[PDB]
């Protein structure tokens, strides 16, 4: 079993792959732009990457990997009713470019399975995109499309950390995402099976990427705070947490 | 604290950068050139490093990070007595390119200490240069120069696995370096303090190089047969927990 695993307490490393208006600035990652005055700004799009690619499973010997991450993020809309459009952690093609911004999160182009996207996203969907999202903010899982095939209502603490756990488990083929809200007491999950090999390359490039609404007031920030990562190709979580994000 | 770490049973992943000789086959990393016959070549050059950089220490906090690795490696000298060069653990810049071969195991120029080279390296040496070396093969520390700061005498078992431990203790600042030979069981040890933020650049490329004779039969194989690797980098200005290491992932 090759295993590999990170841990970034804070930011500002050669270790990431900057794209759009991702930018480190006192030591945390900020995912679209905030003007002088600390300010959200309109249409931004920024993604971060890991700099080295991720094997989720061998071509060869039909081994699948299970992984797992967790990061802490800070969402905060000026006007928590205007709030959008989201963040999400996503597993991309290596060389990936930047996709469609606003509702689709800077990762997909359309609502329809586009099996040729090769991505794969837990998202944190802020603003409910009525062709195809639900009616509250919520957590959802993408397969190559816009339209999360499982969601699960999410009450957002405007300003306050959310600490975000998402696991993959190859032998069962779920991917579990649970956030927490510790100043508001508040937790949630997700749950629903993915058949990995199908929808993503060997290698993938893990990450960030985050965008802001076009209209006047859609907007808030996206900062991750802190990131660990760890993964085993042919997971013991009690030890991981510890021994890493706790 | 940042932490880091790696544990492969097996190589065969893209997350291996190879330079010169090196290749892998058989899912093992072979750093030197070998004839399809399986005997070892000569003026072979190999260099393998883990794709990701590693932090050494953070210049902004004075942090400095406690790390180790192991690894297994095997040695095979068709002629005990005319064995050469060797393989050496090393930690180089990240864009690094190969250096002068044969007795300076691709790692170094000369025997003169030389900051410039920012590379310090564990050395298991199997050919003795006059010009620099001890009487015997040898397990050396070397610190931008190939006349190692440190050495200790080492019994090479041919042809049989030499499992391998380098620690550093940023609390101490002292670099070990121990090989057991299981099959004899024979084991050695070195150890010597190293000044690492002084030596290094901040972010590096860990892996290994070795080389063979120029000479007649002065070749052998050099290869790796698994390899492990945990970094932990603090938040201020601590070891590291070498049994669970060693547990969960080289025992
Ligand atoms: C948060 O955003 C709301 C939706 O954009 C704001 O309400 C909207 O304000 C517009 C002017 O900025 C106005 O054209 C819309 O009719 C109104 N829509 C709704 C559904 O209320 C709201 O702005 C404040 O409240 C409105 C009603 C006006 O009085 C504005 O002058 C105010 O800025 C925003 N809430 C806050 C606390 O800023
Ligand atoms: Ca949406
Ligand atoms: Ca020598
Ligand atoms: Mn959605
Ligand atoms: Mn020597």
């Amino acid at each position: 079993a090759d295993i590999q695993s990170f841990s970034f307490k804070n930011f500002n490393s050669s270790s990431f792959i900057l794209q759009g208006d991702a930018t480190v600035s006192s030591s945390k990652l900020r995912l679209t732009k905030v003007k002088g005055n600390g300010l959200p700004t309109l249409s931004s799009l920024g993604r971060a990457f890991y700099s080295s690619p991720i094997q989720i499973y061998d071509k060869s010997t039909g081994a699948v990997a299970s992984w797992a991450t967790s990061f802490t993020a800070n969402i905060f809309a000026p006007n928590k009713s205007s709030s959008a459009d989201g963040i999400a952690f996503a597993l991309v093609p290596v060389g990936s470019e930047p996709k469609s911004n606003s509702g689709f999160l800077g990762v997909f182009d359309s609502d329809v399975y586009d099996n040729s996207a090769q991505t794969v996203a837990v998202e944190f969907d802020t603003f409910s995109n009525t062709d195809w999202d639900p009616t509250s903010r919520h957590i959802g899982i993408d397969v190559n499309s816009i339209k999360s095939i499982r969601t699960a209502s999410w009450g957002l603490a405007n300003g306050q950390n959310a600490e975000i756990l998402i696991t993959y488990n190859a032998a069962t083929s779920l991917l579990v995402a649970s956030l927490v809200h510790p100043s508001r007491r508040t937790s949630y999950i997700v749950s629903e099976r993915v058949d990995i090999t199908n929808e993503l390359p060997e290698y993938v490039s893990i990450g960030f990427s985050a965008t802001t609404g076009l209209s006047e007031g859609y907007t808030e920030t996206h900062d991750v705070l802190s990131w660990s990562f760890a993964s085993k190709l042919p997971l013991d979580i009690a030890s991981y947490l510890v021994r890493n994000v706790l």
